[PDB]
RNA sequence: CGCUCCUCAGUACGAGAGGAACCGGAGCG
């Protein structure tokens, strides 16, 4: 399918802060997903890496927190994180990047970091259940959205 | 001792969405 994501970027061909539309492939954010590593981010970039997604290691959801309205169970199922992440029974959303053209992440170059952008893709542990195309409202930081579709 | 860079380490430690330090290396005061 294709996510469309809204965030204010300021188009360095420009300056100004820019209200751009984004559109993301489903498919390719997958695609993107798969030729992830399964690991939380012991990675040079850090990705991917847990989205708690307002949730505790336990299952609990933190104060003045909720959840993103991603709709599949599993995605809404309070997630159960233990320390390394690996957790012979753990069960966990993770993140990664996604950008429209689709390219995979360069997961491992810190120094220097590749640009992560302001969309992530959402998929299950250890399943990589894909969840939803999620990103942040202003820049390549804040607070995560669910964009549509 | 102070500051820049590497490294430590995307580690430790976090979950307001991130993120140190000590040791060590290069340099300036
Ligand atoms: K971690
Ligand atoms: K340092
Ligand atoms: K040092």
């Amino acid at each position: 399918a294709t996510w469309t994501c809204i965030n204010q970027q300021l188009n360095p061909k420009t300056n100004k802060w820019e209200d751009k539309r984004l559109l993301y492939s489903q498919a390719k954010a997958e695609s993107n997903s798969h030729h992830a590593p399964l690991s939380d981010g012991k990675t040079g970039s850090s990705y991917p890496h847990w989205f708690t997604n307002g949730y505790d290691g336990n299952g609990k959801l933190i104060k003045g927190r909720t959840p993103i309205k991603f709709g599949k169970a599993d995605c809404d199922r309070p997630p159960k994180h233990s320390q390394n992440g690996m957790g012979k029974d753990d069960h966990y959303l993770l993140e990664f990047p996604t950008f429209p053209d689709g390219h995979d992440y360069k997961f491992d170059s810190k120094k220097p970091k590749e640009d992560p952008g302001p969309a992530r893709v959402i998929y299950t542990y250890p399943n990589k259940v894909f969840c939803g195309i999620v990103a942040h409202q202003r820049g390549n930081q804040g607070d995560l959205r669910l964009c549509s579709h």
